[PDB]
């Protein structure tokens, strides 16, 4: 149906190793490419304990197909097994950028180089008219040298000639943005103000409203004042945050113009100067 491309077998070509993540989906599992010995990530559903979101696991498949980024999760394929699908991508060993929020605070040049990866993945799919729409610091994966990919299309959208707007309630309460919630219509822009809000996770550890039941936040985040990043924190960042949460779609920059924005080019280094925080995760995981 759009799964023209869906190949068969998967154990041929692929080795399946141990399980490193789960969701509403189904479950990840670490595996082998058997042709280069590269490590990958496998995405198991169950087809038959699946239901509606089938609809979903289809459309993620689709997104997945059409990105070819540095920026984005590389996609080797999806397989039929049985009753299973596979959804196979690329592994990345270094972490979530929430994981490298574990074990303590980041400063504001590791904040701004993981926000300017973040940016040229949003330029990328923006650019190719795809909205993520689930922006988080937990769907930000970093490989073990502190390459800095997105992750996770189970809710990207699509926009198109006939149309151009989006109305579904998806992402996640905390970063969702406020027509998202409202179900208007909405674009890109809503990646934005999610980006916003993940800088502020970058800065602070954690999104807006997080100690409240998610429920609360889809009346106060349409109806309350945008966030701000508030403590000691360079004008610059604040700044970003700010141009980020604008309550008015139109008024929230591109990522291309963010790109340009002070607080990246000022405090933006080398990716390969996160390996310090990927390894500082290491060494707090190890000792838990
Ligand atoms: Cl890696």
């Amino acid at each position: 149906p759009g799964m023209q491309n869906l190949k068969a077998d998967p154990e041929e070509l692929f080795t399946k190793l141990e399980k490193i993540g789960k969701g509403s989906f189904g479950e990840v599992f670490k595996g082998i490419d058997n042709r280069t010995q590269k490590v990958v990530a496998i995405k198991i559903i169950d087809l038959e304990e699946a239901e509606d979101e089938i609809e979903d696991i289809q459309q993620e498949i689709t997104v997945l197909s059409q990105c070819d980024s540095p920026y984005v999760t590389k996609y080797y394929g999806s397989y039929l097994k049985d009753t299973k699908l596979w959804i196979i991508m690329e592994y990345l060993g270094g972490g979530s950028a929430l994981d490298l929020l574990e074990p303590g605070p980041l400063d504001e040049t590791q904040i701004a180089t993981i926000l300017r990866e973040i940016l040229k993945g949003l330029d990328y799919l923006h650019s190719e008219k795809k909205i993520h729409r689930d922006i988080k610091a937990a769907n930000v994966l970093l490989s073990e040298h502190g390459e800095v990919k997105l992750a996770d299309f189970g809710v990207a959208g699509q926009l198109t000639d006939t149309q151009i707007k989006r109305n579904t309630f998806v992402g996640t309460p905390f970063w969702m943005a406020p027509e998202v919630i409202k179900q208007s219509a909405y674009d890109s822009k809503a990646d934005i103000w999610s980006l916003g809000i993940t800088a502020i996770e970058l800065a602070r550890g954690e999104p807006p409203h997080s100690e409240l039941h998610p429920m609360k936040v889809l009346f106060l985040i349409p109806k309350n004042n945008p966030p701000t990043l508030e403590g000691n924190y360079s004008k610059p960042l604040k700044e970003f945050v700010e141009a980020c949460l604008n309550k008015e779609p139109s008024f929230r920059p591109t990522a291309k113009e963010l790109l340009k924005h002070k607080f990246i080019l000022r405090n933006a280094k080398k990716t390969s100067y996160l390996t310090e925080l990927i390894d500082r995760y290491k060494r707090w995981k190890a000792e838990q």
